[PDB]
């Protein structure tokens, strides 16, 4: 019921072709001049967006029919599916536990006589994960309406099947996209260790330097002794080469192959050391390569259930494909981002004792791991908020709690990147419960 | 022959060395050539 639809609907024609052919002499279209129906081919060949009624040439009143219905079937997957960690049938929340190494104390027998039972808690850190996704793919199918379009059950039925498959495609595409979201999210928070590099999709010198950084970084991640600099939680973590995954994209893949590997006699000396898992790219500005541990992803499924119902009045089925899942990232897993353009001097101040519980009047030592992106030092300022008059923290991170404290506290680690006119107060933060002691009171103490 | 690149160099460089064989108004240069690519460094 659209009426005057042109065959040129939406065609941003670059020159024509018919004119080109008929006006071709030694203009390369001369090979088409001998063709008897070239013009008709030119008119239709591109494909028709909207069917218009076509009459039979022999008998005007007859209508030419559709002699073939081709229902395409596409099936899409999830490139990152392999990073799914399973299912959590029951229980919503996941708890990760990680024990950080201890410190070396100098041997001192004298002092030891008053410290035998000192009691020193381990550097244990935990992290929680939680079911985050909960949505569904709603698809309605008006069976009998579709029946007036089709003239064959093979076509009709397969069409419907395709619709249902589209639901599943929708699901996996989005799942993939959510995993990407997690990367851009983690980045937007500033939790990746940032390795700045010159753009690798330009001069091969940039590409080369990039590759070196990738191989070197991979090795650094896998060093036997471990390191804190690749871990968002700033704990000594050791990785393994076979557990590293390098995401990057199709551009870099091609750049490496052609410019480097094609010439390399020893390709294993310039390839990537981890498991390369090419994706379409990231949204974050300048975010390119991402190198992470296979356990960085904390993706678990909670629900995959197709629900259906038929509306008896409005003839149609509804399909509700429910997808619930835990979408999160481990901060204990190693994670490095390679970034092109300019980044902050400090992307993340990390306070070690995220959760503390200092009894009224006591003390707690804090540690900051200012995630600098360069060689410049970045003095950090300690402060406390929500605290009483006597609660304060030493410039070295040593927190002193008031003898009358009661309010839950928070401790900040501030690093100013910017300047006087526009300071860039990068802040790390930790919280402290008081669970106050007793048996005191009075005056003078 | 000390090649020096202060930076801000995005073009491939050609390093040549010549010897003037012949005479005045007859510079029959003999020339050697090295290929220099540039690796970015902020």
């Amino acid at each position: 019921t659209f009426n005057d639809v042109k065959t040129s609907l939406g065609i941003t024609e670059s020159y024509d072709i018919v004119n080109a052919i008929r006006n071709s002499q030694g203009d390369n279209f001369k090979s088409y001049v001998p063709l008897a129906t070239a013009n008709n081919v030119a008119e239709v060949g591109a494909g028709i967006l909207i069917n218009q009624t076509v009459q039979n040439d022999f008998i005007t009143s007859l209508v030419d029919r559709i002699g073939l219905v081709v229902i395409r079937q596409v099936s899409l997957n999830n490139p990152l599916k392999k990073f799914k960690k399973g299912q959590i049938p029951l229980g919503r929340t996941i708890e990760e536990i990680y024990t950080d190494i201890t410190k070396e104390k100098q041997y001192d027998a004298e002092e030891a006589e008053q410290k035998v039972f000192e009691r020193e808690m381990p550097n244990v850190k935990t992290l929680f994960h939680e079911r985050n996704r909960q949505g569904f793919y709603h698809q309605t199918i008006q069976d009998d309406s579709l029946k007036t379009a089709f003239v064959s059950w093979g076509n009709f039925e397969s069409f419907v099947s395709s619709i249902i498959n589209a639901i599943y495609n929708s699901a996996e595409v989005d799942e993939y996209e959510y995993m990407k979201l997690l990367v851009d999210n983690y980045y937007s928070k500033g939790l990746f260790t940032t390795v700045k590099i010159d753009e690798p999709t330009s001069s091969t010198g940039a590409l080369t330097e990039f590759v070196k950084k990738m191989r070197a970084t991979a090795r650094k991640l896998t060093l036997p002794q471990g390191s804190r600099d690749w871990n968002s939680m700033a704990v000594r973590t050791r990785s393994y080469m076979e557990d590293l995954h390098l995401i990057i994209d199709a551009d870099l893949e091609a750049e490496l192959d052609v410019d480097v590997l094609a010439k390399a006699f020893n390709m294993n000396r310039t390839d990537f050391l981890g498991n390369v898992t090419v994706i379409d790219g990231f949204a974050s500005t300048g975010l390119e390569a991402v190198l992470v541990d296979k356990d960085w992803f904390m993706v678990y499924d909670n629900l995959h259930k197709m629900e259906t119902v038929r509306n008896p009045r409005g003839l149609y089925w509804n399909y509700y494909y429910h997808v619930w899942q835990t979408l999160s990232v481990s901060r204990f897993a190693n994670a490095v981002a390679f970034v092109s353009g300019d980044v902050p001097a400090v992307t993340q101040v990390i306070v070690s004792p995220n959760i503390a519980a200092v009894k009224q009047g006591g003390q707690q030592q804090f540690t900051a791991y200012v995630r600098a992106t360069n060689a410049k030092d970045h003095k950090v300022v300690w402060s406390v908020e929500g605290g009483s008059t006597g609660t304060a923290i030493t410039g070295d991170g040593l927190l002193s709690v008031s003898g009358n404290e009661d309010n839950q506290l928070t401790v900040k680690a501030t690093v100013d990147i910017g300047t006087e006119d526009k300071p860039k107060l990068v802040v790390g933060e930790a919280v402290v419960s008081i669970r106050p002691n007793n048996a005191s009171g009075g005056a003078q103490a």
